[PDB]
């Protein structure tokens, strides 16, 4: 019935809902005032931009949350561990597509808020802190590690966008993520 005492927060609740839209019907079909009323007077969040950001700051998170467990899984060698942060942002990518654009575009918009700033910086600097990790352990060369990062991030965000437009024409997507990793690997490696 009324139940008082089982509800979850209106911000979890909201965020569920949000993402599931999101991805069945875009950032366009978003609506902070339909999603209130879907939830069955507080919305929570002050106003749409405020439920976007946070959208946005949860998808980092959440992105950074999953790389750190592909190196938890994966051998304590740094060619274990680039070959797994590979295959993990792709798949993260291909589960979590409309998420994944708003991330992106939220964050790199004029203005954007700290948090989501913080959240996606905090995921890259997962990976140059591997990157940075493997050149101490002398496995790759020396070099700028954010260059490094940065290019392995290009290369996998690449794989990923082909993926998602239908470009890679049925060439199976972890055999390309391999290739591109033994590839990657070989050009550093020492």
């Amino acid at each position: 019935a009324e139940q008082p005492y089982h509800h979850g927060s209106l911000r979890r609740v909201l965020l569920a809902r949000a993402e599931s839209t999101l991805e069945k019907d875009g950032v366009d079909g978003l609506s902070l005032r339909q999603l209130a009323r879907e939830a069955g007077p507080s919305k929570h969040f002050r106003d749409r931009q405020a439920l976007l950001d946070a959208l946005a700051e949860s998808g980092f998170l959440r992105l950074t949350a999953a790389l750190e467990r592909a190196v938890e899984e994966a051998e304590s060698h740094a060619r274990a561990r680039f070959a797994a942060l590979a295959g993990a942002y792709v798949s993260f990518a291909l589960a979590h597509r409309e998420l994944l654009a708003l991330m992106y575009g939220n964050k790199h918009a004029p203005g954007a808020a700290s948090q989501v700033v913080e959240a996606g910086h905090a995921s890259m600097d997962l990976t140059v802190r591997i990157v940075t990790e493997a050149q101490a352990a002398g496995d790759i060369g020396p070099g700028d590690a954010s260059r490094i990062a940065l290019v392995a991030f290009a290369t996998f965000h690449g794989i990923a966008t082909l993926a998602a437009g239908g470009m890679l024409d049925g060439a199976p997507v972890d055999e390309v993520v391999t290739a591109a990793s033994d590839t990657f690997w070989r050009g550093l490696a020492q």
